């Protein structure tokens, strides 16, 4: 009901993209600070809005609500640190910190000042995973049995750790933490060193412990396996990958094959658009209106939870119970 | 230089998979029929000899080949009174009620020196024979990943692991080997299922290829079929949809004799995404055709040529360790190591 008066604190790639123009539009939030070392990039879209020198300037300030930590990675945990202890509420740009200890370290600061801490993944609010997110909250395909995703590339010269993460994110976010994790990894490629496939099985996820998950990516599929297949007992949806904020080209389009209204419909289906507002929007309505939160920094200690989990299955050749 | 062969049952089996190519193959002559009660292959086969029982065939001093196709429980005690008799042998899945039993009746056939086949139709699919000519061929580069499922649909109602797993299994064994261990989750997806309805399956480390990634996969709900196969190499991939048509073919009494029999049309073929020479090619694959009839020519040149078998008992014996270990791997929430 008081608007969020918000410290951005940094004005690269990442704060012009993903942060500013939805801070600055949502009415709900103020852009109210934003460090520049030296430039005045952001006067001329955002002339409202106060330069600082230095990060220390934003904890300093007691008008400040929020903090948004998208300076780079090495920062990311001493920032939030100092942010919280100011007593901020917290925006961290994955990855959130360097170790697991560090981000238990902040989650109990957190929840001991009674502050927000979310971790920011712009993955979450794009076309193709909020397309998915619809079909599932409108049961297009009936009760859904069977998830697929997979990252495929074709490229020759760890990838479970890179790619993984997005993959294992989505998923827990969809259908919760699994009973166990069977995985099998691969460096396929000649002259590799790190791994260049993995599949992942999570095996009975909280909220749908009967649903087949399987997670995918390799730099050897010169043929394209989908970025997102589901099954379900009326339908199923099959989607091929390539940011991803607005509209998709009808090239990129899934493709649904149900039944709706007891007809069966298979069309190109052009899902909805990116909604990269939509992370602002719901920490408005997490800390205005006491909602549920869906980027808790909780969730990527257990997103690298399942990692370890994956990399200890191949490693020791067994399903690693959780 | 003609093998005298009888047929053991003249049901859906016999006259689909085997009376056909039997009769068509001029190495074999569909010389004897076991029907208990019906003349229904007077029909079709007008010069075949219409005998009432099973024992009828065994004792026939002029047969070389016997055809075990009967209903599932006789397999053992007819495979077994067929071999004793001095006769060569196909039997149809399920070779025999228990490992034991097709142990026994192996040892038996050697002891004899007669031939024990099992009939695993489905290495003369057109998309597998396919498969196997891009490997002869290199077309990949080196292979990294072979994906083979069998996608289906039907939302309403002895697992799919023993129906359809046997035959991919079967084929990934012929291909790669046996694998060093086995992952495996099965489900009940569909409402009222008594019997798993979904596979998954990964062979891990098979003997000849240690480092392919496997899976083998199949579901009776996937509406939106996903590819019979996928195969990826470090050249490129190929990528198939659809089944083979020769059993629908047959069913429908079309006869197997014909010129562009097992063929698939340009839609059907599989996509082969890869290098040749330097060049990026994205195009159909012109395939090889089914041939079932493969089967028979095989026997014929096993036991008239001294060409190998392919289809010795001992591989269906090996398909099933496989699909025991995908159940209690299942079952016991483990990888099994073989
Ligand atoms: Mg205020």
């Amino acid at each position: 009901l008081e608007i969020i008066k918000t410290g951005l604190a940094a004005f690269g790639m990442s704060g012009q993209v993903f942060h500013a123009p939805f801070i600055s539009t949502n009415p709900h939030f103020e852009l109210y600070k934003i460090v520049e070392r030296s430039k005045e990039l952001s006067k001329e879209r955002y002339p409202q809005a106060s330069i600082v020198r230095s990060f220390k300037e934003l904890t300093e300030d007691p008008e400040i609500d929020l903090i948004v930590v998208n300076t780079p990675d090495n920062t990311h945990y001493e920032y939030a640190g100092m942010a919280l202890e100011a007593g901020k509420n917290v925006v961290v740009e994955k990855p959130f910190t360097s170790t697991t200890k560090q981000g238990e370290e902040l989650i109990a600061l957190a929840k001991k000042k009674g502050l927000m801490l979310s971790v920011y993944q712009n993955r979450r609010w794009d076309a193709d995973f909020l397309t998915v997110r619809d079909i599932l909250a409108k049961s297009l395909l009936g009760r859904l049995v069977e998830y697929e995703s997979t990252f495929a590339r074709y490229r020759n010269f760890g990838l479970t750790y890179n790619l993984g993460s997005h993959l294992i994110d989505q998923a827990i976010q969809l259908f919760g933490m699994p009973e166990a994790v069977f995985a099998d990894l691969g460096i396929l490629r000649e002259g590799g060193k790190v791994d260049d496939y993995f599949i992942i099985h999570l095996l009975h996820p909280s909220l749908a412990p009967n649903v087949k998950i399987t997670l995918k990516a390799s730099y050897l599929m010169r043929e394209a396996e989908p970025r997102f297949a589901l099954h379900g007992t009326l339908g199923s949806y099959v989607k091929y990958g390539v940011p991803n904020w607005g509209e998709e080209s009808e090239q990129e389009w899934g493709l649904l094959h149900t039944e709706i209204n007891g007809k069966e419909i298979c069309r190109k289906y052009p899902g909805i658009a990116g909604n990269y507002g939509g992370f602002y929007q719901n920490i408005y309505e997490h800390l205005c209106l006491g909602q549920p939160l869906e980027t808790h920094a909780q969730d990527i200690l257990n997103v690298i939870r399942i990692i370890e989990a994956a990399y200890q299955s191949h490693r020791e050749n067994k399903i690693v119970n959780l």
